[PDB]
């Protein structure tokens, strides 16, 4: 499953990359995209989840389960 590593980016850089990664994932015809943002302060997770709520390319999203990244990865189901 396509995964983009956003760890180490500011919120602004991370959101710019998320926008690009969603564009590319839909361009490629992918059903799912993993956003590896890590845990830490949670600032990336929170900002990314809110961006995804507003994003018309997204069908649904959720934290990865424990053992697959947990709350450090947001798993995105893309609109076809």
């Amino acid at each position: 499953v396509k995964e983009v590593d956003l760890r180490g980016l500011t919120v602004a850089e991370a959101l710019l990359e998320v926008d690009q990664a969603l564009e590319e994932a839909r361009a490629l015809g992918l059903s799912t995209l993993r956003l590896l943002h890590g845990k830490g302060t949670g600032a990336l997770r929170q900002a990314i989840r809110e961006a995804l709520r507003r994003d018309k390319r997204v069908e649904s999203f959720a934290d990865a389960p424990p053992g697959e990244g947990g709350h450090g990865v947001t798993v995105v189901a893309l609109r076809p």
